């Protein structure tokens, strides 16, 4: 994972990147068809772009751009926001409290149960398949971080 | 990875969560403490606590369970948004598109050379490296995708 320092980095350039996503979106398509053409093959939609010329010329590879580094501006601005939340939380139950993968498990088991008992007209079983799914990509999210940070969970 | 109607199942019950927060974390914590006692010995605090009547009374338990539900929500919140925008992503390049993780790797490349080219004082050494990573890490996540969904990327 990316530390705060590093994902500063990434989302002061890209705030550059967002001056102009049309300009960004199509030098980086120019750039990838131009030292990988097999890539250009995977667009049905750019049959017609057979040199630099007609790339640079084309109104609609300017917009795929523009399409593409919005999705990834917006997945690498989600993921820095989730890493902000987990980071703190693994590194102090790593570190300090030291609390292994099976504890984490044991307290998942304990919300599952506190929601099905508050909540039974609600938390139904499809309901239930949900949180068991969110809880398990947690504490494996958490178990990442362990393995990182060197703590055996 | 949960469906899209999953993720709001879970966003919907954390709503009845937080409408009585201190109440749900002491019933996780009481519920974690009766049926694992062997966890409630991390909590110098609590170690004393013998009955579920004792844990019920005691503020510290009930300040506790409010912090942990707190964070947790806000994690499960930023994963949810997180996978709003990756999951869509990867589903089309694995199943229309058929992009293989090397072609993400080689437009990874493209970016990193034209942020380079147009912003050389945002993008040093340090900032490159940091892009290096969150690029890396986004088709790590996109790898993690193809292979629930039985496509070799
Ligand atoms: C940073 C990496 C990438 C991002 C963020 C990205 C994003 C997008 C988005 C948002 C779309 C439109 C919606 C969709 O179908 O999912 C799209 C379409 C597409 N992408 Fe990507 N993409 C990436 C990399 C690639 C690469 C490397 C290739 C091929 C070598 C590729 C091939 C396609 C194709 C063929 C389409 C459909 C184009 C059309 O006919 O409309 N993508 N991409
Ligand atoms: C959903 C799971 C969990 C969440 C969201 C969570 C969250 C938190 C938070 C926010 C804190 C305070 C800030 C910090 O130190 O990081 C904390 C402290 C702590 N947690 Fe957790 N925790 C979880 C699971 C567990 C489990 C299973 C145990 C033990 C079996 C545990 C033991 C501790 C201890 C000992 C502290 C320090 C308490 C104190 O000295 O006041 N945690 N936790």
């Amino acid at each position: 994972g990316l530390s705060d320092g590093e994902w500063q980095q990434v989302l002061n350039v890209w705030g550059k990147v967002e001056a102009d996503i049309a300009g960004h979106g199509q030098e980086v398509l120019i750039r990838l068809f131009t030292g990988h053409p097999e890539t250009l093959e995977k667009f049905d939609k750019f049959k017609h772009l057979k040199t630099e010329a007609e790339m640079k010329a084309s109104e609609d590879l300017k917009k795929h751009g523009t399409v593409v580094l919005t999705a990834l501006g917006g997945i690498l601005k989600k993921k820095a926001a989730h890493e902000a939340e987990l980071k703190p939380l693994a590194q102090s139950h790593a570190t300090k409290h030291k609390i292994p993968i099976k504890y984490l498990e044991f307290i998942s088991d304990a919300i599952i149960h506190v929601l099905h008992s508050k909540h039974p007209g609600d938390f139904g079983a499809d309901a239930q398949g949900a949180m068991t799914k969110a809880l398990e990509e947690f504490r494996n999210d958490i178990a990442a971080k362990y393995k990182e940070l060197g703590f055996q969970g």
